[PDB]
C-alpha cells in the first residue's frame, strides 16, 4: 500500500521528467534519484518505471532527459542495490546514444557512462564490462568508441583490483582500438591504454610500460624494446596483468628476424615465466609463445642462441604444466561467469523467480564469479555483496540460507593449485633434508622435506602448538636428519643461549667468555653495532630493551653464523628497536628463520614461509600476507592478522546543555515533505524526538512514506515544511551496506588511509550529499555555475561561514554580479558584503565542493568539534572496534577478512563519535555472527540508536520506541 | 718551467703503446686498449698533455684501417670510474669524428663507434654536458646516414641516466631535436627517436602528466591528434612546479591547440595553459616559451565571439603576463645569459688575459667554461663546489695557486650574473587569507625588517628561515602578541605560541585543572577532548609536573584546539623530543587542518611539515613555494645557514677495523719486495726493484712531478695494475681506501638520492664500485651472452659454471671457480658439459669482473661475512658513520643530496670512501680540488687517523707536519726516504 504509493510517485515524477527541458532537467533528475534509491518497494521492483525509462532513452525527444535521470540515479554514494542491476542493463542502449549524431544526446550519453562505472559495486564488474567491450568492438561510430574508452579509464580508478584481473581480456581490445583508422580514436585508445596499465602494479617492469605501449603502436620498436628489456631481473610475482603487457612484445620478439633478438626474447621469457607460481595464470598465454620457441629452436644455426632458446622452452613447459605433446591444460572455470551462473540457476530451480527478476539473478552470478577470481571465500564477504540483491525477490532467511550454499559450492570449484620447488632459485644450498620429527613419542612431522637457500629469510607458521618452536630448537641442535653440522653451517638461536655469567660481569667479559675472539676484536664489533665504551664496560644486568637483542646479533656475527634463528624476537621491543631489527635482518646478508605472532614483522622480513600443514612442511614464496593468499587456512592461525573479536562504539562527543540522556538533542514538529511535481506529499504532520537514550526501530514494509522519512531523518532531503531542531554540534552516523560493499575500491590502502580518504574533507563523503551527483572534481569550468539571487545572475566569489538550516547546512556566500551578459564586454564584477546570501549545501557542493570543505573545516575547528586524522588517534579508535593498531597503520585492506572489513567500515562510520547511529537494514547483509557482535555494541552504545529493519527478532531486547508510516503519516 | 724527466718518459711510453695499438687485431684489440687506458688516466704528465698522442688517435679514428682500434682505445679510456680530467676534454673533442664513423658502411667500424659514444657519455663529468651535447645535436641534424642517427639517439638516452639533472635543464633544446628526428622518413629512425623521446620525458620530476606522456609523444608524431589530445588533457589537478622539462613537452601541444579551428579547442587550450602556468615560479623558466603562447591567445581573444571562451582566453593571458613578468607592449623579459657558455667563456678569458694559454690548451679553457655555465644553471654557487669541478682541468696548464685564485674570481663574477628574480606569489594558491600586511619590525631600535610584507593563508603551513641571529624568534613573538602592523586581533585570528604560555600553576595542579584554569570550556568539555587526543583518565587527574616532554607538547596542542586557534606558532618544537614523538607531531601538524608557522634547525622536520618557506633576505621577507628542499633550489645561499663557525667544517675518519696479529702501529700490514711493472709492448719496465711497507702508522708523501714511474707505482699500490715481478704481502683483511677527485665530481649524477642511498649504491656489491676494477670496462650489466665468455684453461675451452671461493693473489684476488667443459664447440652438438671439482682452477679478478661480476660479488660477500668484516648497510650504521664525517643523521637518511653544498658533498664522498673502515687511506692529489677550508679540515682529520696515510701530492706545504716518509721515483726506481 505505502509501497503501491511509491509506484504512483514514480509515475508523477517520470511524467514531469519526460517533459523536462535543459533548464529543469537536473532538478527533476535529482528528485527521481533521491526517491528511487530509497527503501520504497517491498520485495519487488518498479517494473513499469524502468520500462518507461528504457523506452525514453531510445527516443530522440526524451534521450537527454532519461539518461540525465540515470546519471543522477547512479551517483557515487547512493546507488541502491535494488536499483543497480536494472541501471547496468541500460548501458547498451546508452552506448548507442554515445554515438548519436545529436551533440546533446552524445554528450549526455558519454557522461552517463562514467557515472555508472563509478556507481556500481566494483565487484559486479563482470556484469558491466562485457557491455562495454561488446559495444566498442561492434560499433562503427567513432565518437562512441571514444566514450567507451573514457569509461574504461574511469573503471581503472573505480575498480582497480577488479580490472587488473580482466587485463588479459581488456588489453587486446584496447590494442586493436589503438589501430583504428580515426585519428581521434587512436588518440583516445593510447590514453586509455596508458591508464589501464596502471593496474600492472609490478615494480620490475614499471619503468618500461611507456616503452611497451609505444611498441603496440609500432612493431618496429620491438627489437629496440626487447634490447631494452634484457636486464630486467624479476622479483615480484608475474600476474595476469603482467603477462598481458609482456607476452605480446615477446611473441613478436620470437618471430623477429635477427637471431640476437630471438635469443634475447627467450631470455626474457625464461627469466620472467619461472616466477609464475600458478599454471592457470600462464595458460591463456602459452599459445603465443610455445610455437615461436619450438620453431626457432630448429631454424637458428648458432648454438649459444639455441641453448638459451631451449632453456626458455623448457621453462615454459615446466610452468605451464603442459601435458604430453604440448597440450595446454584445461583452464578452471570456477571464476567464469558462465560457471557461477549455472550454480546459481541450479540453486534457484525451485523458487518461482518472475521474469522481471532474471536480470538480478544474472547480477548475483556475476558478483559471485568475481569473488571467486579474487579468491574471496569467507561467509561475511559473500553476505556483504550478494544478499542485498537477493532480498529484491526473496526473503532474508531464504536468501541467506541459499547464499551460504551458493558460496560453498562456488568455492569448491576453486582448483587445488600445486606446491613449491627451490632448486632453480638463486642460492647455494645451506641444507636439503628429507626427515621426520618426533617430540616425546609425538609425531610433529612425517617424511617431509626442508631446503633452505643461502642469504634467504624465512618465516615458520602453523596452528598454535604444531611444533614450530620444537622444529627450530631441533634445527638449532642439529636433530634434523640430514642437516649440516655446526662447522659446515653455523646456526645461532638468538637470545636463547644459556650460561653461568654473574649479573656482575661486564658486557665485554660476557661475550669474551663465549670464546669468540680477543677482547679487541669484540669491542670492535660491539662499537660497530652502536655500543659505547660505557656500555661495553657495564654489567650485563643493565642492558635494556633493544640492547640485549643487539648484543645477541653482534655475537652471531663474531660467531660467524650462517643462519639466525629467532623466536618471537619483537617481544619486549619498542617500535624504534623493532624497526632497527627489521633493517638489520634485511641487510646483514645472512639467512634468518623467524617465528612471530606479529604478521607485520613477518611481512617486513620474510621472503618465504614454511607452513605446517598436517605433519608436512609446505614452502610458499612471499611474506606472510602473500602466504595467506595462497593458503586460506592460515587466516585461522594465531597471527596478528587473524585476530578478530567483538567491538564497542566510541562514546559520543560532549554536548553542552545536555544533562540527562533523555533530553532531546533532535526534535521535529509538524514536518512534511513533498516532491515538486507529485500530487500529494510523501509524508506529513510528522513529529518525533531523539536523545542520547533513544532506542528507535523504524519498522514496516518499504514504501514511499517510510523511505522519505528516512531520507529527511538522515539529512538527504530538506523538509518542505515544518520545524527542525538539533544541537549545533549534533552528529548522526548513517550506516548503509553501500560502504561495506564499496570498500573494495580501496584494497590498496591501509585501514588508516581509508579512514582519511573518507574523512579529511571534514565530512563523511560516504553519506553526506547522497542527493547530489558529487562526481564533480575536474570541474575548472563547472565552477562558473550561475546562481539566481534576487533576480540577478551571480557567480560565487567566496564562501565564508556556515549555519544549521533544518536538517542540513546553509553557507554564507559573497558574489560576482554578471553584467553585459552575452556581449564582448561581459564581465563579472565583485559585489559588496551587503549582497552576500545564505545558500543551502545542496546547491553548492556540485560546483564548489572545495570551498564548502574549507568552510566546514573552519566551523569544525571553531566549534572544537574537529577530530584530527592522526595515525595514533585512528589506531586507538579502530582498537575499540576490534582492529589491531599494527594492522591499521601498516597492512593493506586487501588482506582483511569480510568480518574485519565490517569492523573497519563501522569504525569509519563512527569516527566522528556521533550522538545518533542510524542503521539501514543491518540484517540485510550481515551474517548471524556479525549481527551478534553488532547487537551487543548497540546495547552498550552511550548514544541514541535508530534501527531500520524488517526483522522483529533483531529489534527485540534492543529497541523500545517504534516508528511506522501509514498513509504518509506516523506517530511515535 | 723546469723539465720533468719521468714525465718525458710518459710521452715515450704512450708512443710505444700507440704503435702496438695501430697494429692490434680484433683478437688482441681490447688487451692493448686496456693498457693505453690504465696508463693515460694516471698522473703521467706534469702540467701538460700528450699532444701528439691525441693527434695520432684522432688521425687513426679517421682512417679505415685503424678506426676500430683507435675507437676501442677511446672506449677503454672513457670508462665509468677512471676517466681523468687531464684527458677528458681531449676525448670529448674527438666525438665529432666518432659520430661520423657511427654512420660508416663498415659493419665493425659502425658498431664500435656507437658503443664508444655510449662509453664517453657515461664517463664524462655530468656537469660538463654543455660541451658534449652540442656535438651530438649538430651531428644528428646534419648527417644523412640513418645508422648514425640511431647511434646518437642512443647516446641521448644514455645521457638521461648519466646526467639526469643536467639534461632536465636542456629539455627545451633537446625535445625539438628529437621531435624533428621522429619525422625522419626512415622507419627505424622514427622508432628510435620516439624511444629517446620517451626516455627523455623521464626528466619530468613529477606525476602530474604521467598518464598522458605516451599520448603527448604520439601527438608529436601525428599532430592531427592534437584536438582530441587537448580534450583528453584533463590533467586539471596540476600540482608540481612547472619546470623547463614540463614546458618543453606541453607548450608545443598547447601552441598548436591555440591555432586550431574549433573554438572548443581554442578554449580548452587556454584553460590548460592557465592551470599549468600559474605553477611557474621563475619567469626565466617560461620566458623562452612565451613567444609561442602570447600571439595565439591575443589572436583568439579578438577572434572568438563566445564570451566564455573569451574569458578563459583572457585569463590565461593575464596569468601568462604575470607569471612571465612581461613588460610594456608585451615585451618578453630580457633573458639572463648567466648560464650561457659564451658568457662564462668571456669571463674566464678576461681573467686569463695576462696568462699565455697555448693553442693546445684552448680546448681545456672551453671545457672549463662549459662546466661553469652548467654550475650556474644548476645554481651551484659555493667555493668548494667550483674547486671540485674546475680546478682539476685548470692545472693542466696552470699552477695550482694561480688556478685557485683565478677560479675564485671566475666563480664570483659568474655567480654575480645570476638574475636576482621576482618574489613568489600566494594569491592563486588555495586559501582564504588569514592576513596580509605591509610592515617593518624593530627590536630595541634595531631594524629586523624594513618595509616588507606578510601574507598567510588559512590551513596552510609555513616555515620561517633566516641566517642565525636575523630575528626569526622576535618576528614569531611579534605575531603572537599582535605587534606586526596590520595583523588581525586575537578575536579575528587567534594565534597560539605553542608551549610559550606563562601562568602561575602549582606543580600540584592536575592536568585537567591546569587546562580548566585557562577558561576554555567546562571540565566535561575539556576531558572529552583530552581523551579524544590520547590522554588517559589517570593522566587527566595527575599533576602536570608529572608529564613527559612528549605529553607536554601534546597537552599544548590540545589546549590550542580548545582555544579554537587559527594559527599555531612553533619555535624549535623538536627539542627534547624522541623520534616517535617528533613523528607524531609531524603527523598532527599535517592533519590538524590549522595554519602553522614553524622555526626549526631541523630541515628534515621542515620538509615534512612546511608547504611554504618565508626567508629572511636582507631586511625583507621573501616567500617560496614548497618545503625546505624546494626552497634551497631557488635559494642556493640557504645551504650555508649552519656555517658561521669554523668548527662545523671539521670531520674525523673512522677507526680502522681490528686485525689479528698486529699489536703495533709499526707492524707491516703490506710489504712489497723486488717489485717491477712493465706494460707488454714497452721497451722497458716503468718501475723496477721496488721495496716498501705500510703499517697503521704510515705517513707517506709520494712526491715529484707526474711521470710514467710515479703513476705506475701508484697504480700498483692501489690495486689497479698487477705487478710483473716481485712479491706482495697483504693481510687477508687489510683494506685500502683510494680517494680520487673523480668521486667528488661524479656525485652530481645522484642528486636525487639521499646520502644514505648514495652510499648503498656505491657498495651495492659489497665492494666500492668507484675504486675497484679501474682497469676494466665493467660497464657490463646487460651482459647475458658475454657470460658465455670462453676461458682457455690447460688448453681446453671452458665456460664458468660457478665461483666458489676467494684468496689473496699479489695486490688483488683470485677466484676459486668451477667449470663447464665444452665439446664439439662450433658444431651442432656443441654441449658445455659440467666438469668435476678436481678441474676447478684459480682465476685472477681482472679476468672475471667484465663477464662474471655478479658471481664475483657473491663470493666477495661470503668472504666478508666469513671473515667477519662485512658491514651491513643499515640506516643506523650509515648515519652513525656519516655523523663522524660531519653530517647530520636526519639529513643523511631523509634529505636528497641535491640540497647539500659543495662542502657537504665533500664530507659525504669521504664518508663513502671510508665506509668499510680501511686500514690505509691513499689520497690522490687532494689539494688539486679542495679549497683552503676543506684542506684545513682534511689535514686535521688525517693527522688524527688511527690508520696509515699515503698522500700523493706536489704541495710540500700540505705535507709539512703531516708526513715524514717520502717516496720519490727516479728513473723507474724508488727507495723510501725519511722516517717514522
Ligand atoms: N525491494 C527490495 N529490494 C531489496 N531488498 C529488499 C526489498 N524489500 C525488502 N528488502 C529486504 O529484505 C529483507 C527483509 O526480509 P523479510 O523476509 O521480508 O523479513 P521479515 O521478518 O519476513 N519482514 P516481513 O516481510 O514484514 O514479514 C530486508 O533486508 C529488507 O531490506
Ligand atoms: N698534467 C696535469 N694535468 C692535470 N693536472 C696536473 C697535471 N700536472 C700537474 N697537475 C696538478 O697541478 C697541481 C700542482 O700544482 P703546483 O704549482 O705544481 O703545486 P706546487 O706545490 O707548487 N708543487 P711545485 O710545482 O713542485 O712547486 C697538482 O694538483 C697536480 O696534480
Amino acid at each position: 500500500s505505502d509501497s503501491q504509493q511509491s509506484i504512483k510517485v514514480l509515475e508523477e515524477l517520470f511524467q514531469k521528467l519526460s517533459v523536462a527541458t535543459a533548464d529543469n532537467r537536473h532538478e527533476i533528475a535529482s528528485e527521481v534519484a533521491s526517491f528511487l534509491n530509497g527503501n520504497i518497494i517491498e520485495h519487488d521492483v518498479p517494473e513499469h518505471f524502468f520500462g518507461e525509462l528504457a523506452k525514453g532513452i531510445k527516443d530522440k525527444k526524451t534521450a537527454a532527459n532519461a539518461m540525465q535521470a540515470v546519471a543522477h540515479i547512479a551517483n557515487q554514494s547512493n546507488l541502491s542495490p535494488s536499483v543497480e542491476p536494472y541501471i547496468v542493463q541500460l548501458v547498451p542502449a546508452i552506448c548507442t546514444n554515445a554515438g548519436n549524431k545529436d551533440k546533446e544526446i552524445q554528450s549526455v550519453a558519454s557522461e552517463t557512462l562514467i557515472s555508472i562505472v563509478n556507481a556500481v559495486n566494483p565487484v559486479a564488474i563482470k556484469a558491466l564490462l562485457p557491455h562495454l567491450t561488446n559495444a566498442i568492438v561492434e560499433t562503427n561510430k567513432w565518437q562512441e568508441k571514444i566514450a567507451i574508452l573514457a569509461a574504461f579509464s574511469a573503471m581503472v580508478d573505480a575498480a582497480k583490483d577488479q580490472v587488473a584481473l580482466r587485463m588479459p581480456e581488456l588489453i587486446p581490445v584496447l590494442s586493436e582500438t589503438m589501430w583504428d583508422t580515426k585519428k581521434e580514436v587512436k588518440a583516445a585508445a593510447t590514453a586509455a591504454m596508458t591508464k589501464a596499465t596502471e593496474t600492472v602494479d609490478n615494480k620490475d617492469i614499471e619503468r618500461f610500460i611507456p616503452s611497451l605501449i609505444q611498441c603496440i603502436a609500432d612493431p618496429t620498436e620491438v627489437p629496440e624494446t626487447v634490447h631494452l628489456l634484457g636486464a630486467t631481473t624479476f622479483v615480484a610475482e608475474v600476474t595476469p596483468a603482467t603477462l598481458s603487457i609482456m607476452v605480446p612484445l615477446l611473441s613478436r620478439g620470437l618471430n623477429e628476424r635477427e637471431t640476437g633478438i630471438k635469443r634475447k626474447s627467450a631470455v626474457i621469457i625464461d627469466n620472467m615465466c619461472k616466477l609464475v607460481e600458478d599454471p592457470q595464470v600462464i595458460a591463456p598465454f602459452l599459445g603465443k609463445l610455445l610455437p615461436g620457441l619450438k620453431s626457432n629452436f630448429a631454424t637458428i644455426a648458432d648454438p649459444e642462441a639455441r641453448e638459451v632458446t631451449l632453456r626458455a622452452l623448457k621453462t615454459l613447459r615446466r610452468v605451464g604444466n603442459v601435458g604430453e605433446d604440448d597440450a595446454i591444460p584445461e583452464l578452471s572455470h570456477a571464476g567464469d561467469v558462465s560457471t557461477t551462473l549455472q550454480v546459481v540457476n541450479e540453486l534457484l530451480k525451485d523458487e518461482t523467480v518472475a521474469p522481471r527478476f532474471k536480470i538480478v539473478v544474472e547480477y548475483i552470478a556475476a558478483i559471485g564469479a568475481d569473488l571467486i577470481d579474487e579468491r574471496i571465500i569467507d561467509q561475511q564477504a559473500w553476505f556483504t555483496h550478494i544478499t542485498p540483491y537477493m532480498t529484491i525477490f526473496l526473503h532474508e532467511k531464504k536468501a541467506k540460507d541459499i547464499l551460504d550454499e551458493f558460496r560453498k559450492r562456488a568455492v569448491d570449484n576453486i582448483p587445488v593449485g600445486p606446491n613449491f620447488d627451490d632448486e632453480e632459485d638463486e642460492g647455494e644450498d645451506l641444507c636439503n633434508c628429507e626427515f621426520s620429527l618426533a617430540y616425546g613419542a609425538k609425531i610433529l612431522l612425517n617424511k617431509t622435506q626442508l631446503r633452505l637457500k643461502r642469504a634467504r629469510r624465512y618465516g615458520i607458521c602453523g596452528p598454535n602448538g604444531c611444533g614450530k618452536s620444537t622444529l627450530m630448537r631441533a634445527i638449532a641442535n642439529g636433530q634434523v636428519d640430514g642437516f649440516p653440522t655446526q662447522e659446515e653451517c653455523r646456526t645461532v638461536y638468538v637470545e636463547h643461549d644459556i650460561d653461568g655469567t654473574h649479573s656482575d660481569t661486564s658486557v665485554l667479559d660476557f661475550v669474551f667468555e663465549s670464546g669468540v675472539g680477543t677482547k679487541e676484536a669484540i669491542k670492535d664489533k660491539l662499537i660497530e653495532f652502536g655500543f659505547t665504551d660505557e656500555m661495553i664496560a657495564m654489567p650485563i644486568s643493565a642492558l635494556s630493551g633493544g640492547w640485549k637483542m643487539k648484543l645477541a646479533l653482534a655475537r652471531a656475527v663474531l660467531r660467524n653464523a650462517d643462519i639466525l634463528l629467532l623466536d618471537e624476537p619483537t617481544n619486549h621491543l619498542d617500535t624504534v628497536n623493532v624497526a632497527w631489527l627489521v633493517n638489520y635482518l634485511n641487510t646483514c646478508g645472512i639467512t634468518s628463520i623467524t617465528i612471530s605472532h606479529d604478521s607485520v614483522f613477518l611481512d617486513n622480513v620474510c621472503e618465504y614461509i614454511i607452513n605446517y600443514e598436517g605433519l608436512k612442511l609446505r614452502k610458499y614464496k612471499g611474506n606472510f600476507t602473500e602466504f595467506v593468499k595462497k593458503c586460506p587456512a592460515a587466516k585461522a592461525y594465531e597471527e596478528l592478522s587473524n585476530t578478530d573479536l567483538e567491538f564497542k562504539f566510541p562514546e559520543p562527543g560532549y554536548l553542552e546543555g545536555v544533562k540527562t540522556k533523555q533530553k532531546a538533542i533532535v526534535k521535529v514538529t509538524n514536518m512534511e515533505f513533498q516532491y515538486p511535481g507529485t500530487s500529494k506529499p510523501q509524508i506529513t504532520d510528522i513529529n518525533f524526538q531523539c536523545s542520547l537514550s533513544s532506542r528507535i526501530a523504524v519498522i514496516g514494509p518499504n514504501g514511499a512514506g517510510k523511505s522519505t522519512l528516512i531520507n529527511v531523518l538522515t539529512g538527504e532531503l530538506l523538509p518542505t515544511s515544518g520545524e527542525v531542531y538539533t544541537h549545533e554540534n549534533c552528529r548522526i552516523a548513517y550506516i548503509k551496506q553501500h560502504a561495506f560493499a564499496h570498500i573494495e575500491s580501496h584494497l590498496d590502502k591501509t585501514p588508516s588511509e581509508y579512514i582519511q580518504w573518507r574523512f579529511q574533507t571534514g565530512e563523511d563523503r560516504e553519506t553526506m550529499d547522497r542527493a547530489n551527483r558529487q562526481i564533480n572534481e575536474n570541474d575548472a569550468e563547472a565552477m562558473n555555475k550561475i546562481f539566481k539571487i534576487e533576480g540577478t545572475p551571480r557567480r560565487i566569489a567566496g564562501i565564508h561561514s556556515r549555519r544549521k538550516f533544518k536538517n542540513t547546512y546553509e553557507y554564507e556566500c559573497s558574489f560576482l554580479l554578471g553584467e553585459n551578459i552575452g556581449m564582448k564586454s561581459e564581465r563579472w564584477v565583485p559585489m559588496m558584503s551587503v549582497d552576500n546570501a545564505w545558500i543551502p549545501r545542496g546547491e553548492l557542493v556540485e560546483s564548489h565542493s572545495k570551498m564548502v570543505a574549507e568552510v566546514d573545516m573552519k566551523e569544525a575547528l571553531a566549534s572544537g568539534q574537529f577530530r584530527p586524522l592522526t595515525r595514533k588517534e585512528i589506531e586507538e579508535h579502530c582498537s575499540m572496534l576490534g582492529l589491531d593498531p599494527e594492522i591499521v597503520s601498516h597492512s593493506r585492506i586487501r588482506g582483511l577478512s569480510g568480518g574485519q572489513k565490517v569492523k573497519l567500515v563501522l569504525a569509519a562510520g563512527t569516527w566522528q563519535r556521533p550522538h545518533l547511529i542510524v542503521l539501514d537494514e543491518p540484517t540485510n547483509y550481515l551474517d548471524r555472527d556479525s549481527l551478534g557482535a553488532l547487537s551487543k555494541a548497540l546495547k552498550e552504545f552511550e548514544g541514541g540508536v535508530i534501527i531500520i529493519t524488517h526483522s522483529a527478532e533483531f529489534t527485540k531486547n534492543l529497541t523500545e520506541e517504534v516508528w511506522a508510516v501509514k498513509d504518509g503519516r506516523m506517530t511515535p
